[PDB]
């Protein structure tokens, strides 16, 4: 598949990020979150920085590469406790009948294994004993339009197969993140809209 160009190799060669905290972020149900940046694309890095700005006091941005090497590019992993969210940021690619099949070059199965290894490596190198309760998939069209099939479904299941029983929110449409770290999706007329529930599904066991 010959989609948008991809830079997921070698985290040390990636651009760093600047997180400008927001003032209108409000409250989150997660005591902490990891924003996991899955590729070096400028738009992905910006989206990742923007999301962190929404809950700056309780967010860590990690960049994780195709070798499983990672680096913290914002925040303090030590400060993480309680109910956690992961927001995965990258480009969806390789469209099909059930929408995109790969996030940042990874199939749902391959991504699950990466994150399972990452969880293990991260928790031991940063002295933490905390897993995610939720994974928000911040990439375009990674679940079928009817919400029944696609990457999202394959992913939640493969995560469970790799030791991680999580909830998964995932979008069936094009996705953008604004400067305030808020998600936008596209409507029928192809306009950017906010909180369009027919553009997302929350998968739960
Ligand atoms: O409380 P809001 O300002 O409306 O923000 C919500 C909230 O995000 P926060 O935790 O940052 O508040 C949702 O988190 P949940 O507790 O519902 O999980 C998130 O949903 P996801 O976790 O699935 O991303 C949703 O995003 P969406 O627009 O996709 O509904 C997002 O709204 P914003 O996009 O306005 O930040
Ligand atoms: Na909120």
């Amino acid at each position: 598949a010959d989609g948008k160009i991809l830079h997921n190799q070698n985290v040390n060669s990636w651009g760093p990020i600047t997180v400008t905290p927001t003032t209108d972020g409000g409250e989150t149900r997660f005591d902490g979150q990891i924003i996991v940046q899955m590729e070096n694309d400028p738009v992905v890095a910006k989206a990742a920085a923007n999301l962190a700005g929404k809950h700056a006091e309780s967010s860590v941005v990690v960049q994780l590469d195709s070798d499983g090497n990672y680096r913290v590019v914002y925040g303090d992993p030590s400060k993480l406790d309680g109910k956690l969210r992961w927001q995965l940021v990258g480009h969806g690619r390789d469209h099909s009948e059930t929408n995109n099949t790969r996030l940042s070059g990874y199939s749902a199965d391959e991504l699950a294994v990466k994150l399972a290894k990452f969880q293990q490596s991260f928790n031991q190198a940063e002295n933490i004993n905390n897993k995610p309760d939720h994974i928000s998939i911040v990439g375009c069209s990674l679940v079928s339009d009817d919400k029944q099939k696609g990457f999202g479904h394959q992913f939640i299941n493969a995560m469970d197969a790799n030791g991680l029983r999580v909830d998964v929110s995932v979008r069936s449409s094009e996705l953008a993140v604004d400067e305030a770290g808020r998600k936008h999706t596209k409507d029928a007329n192809g306009d950017w809209v906010q909180k369009a529930e027919n553009n997302k599904v929350s998968l739960s066991w």
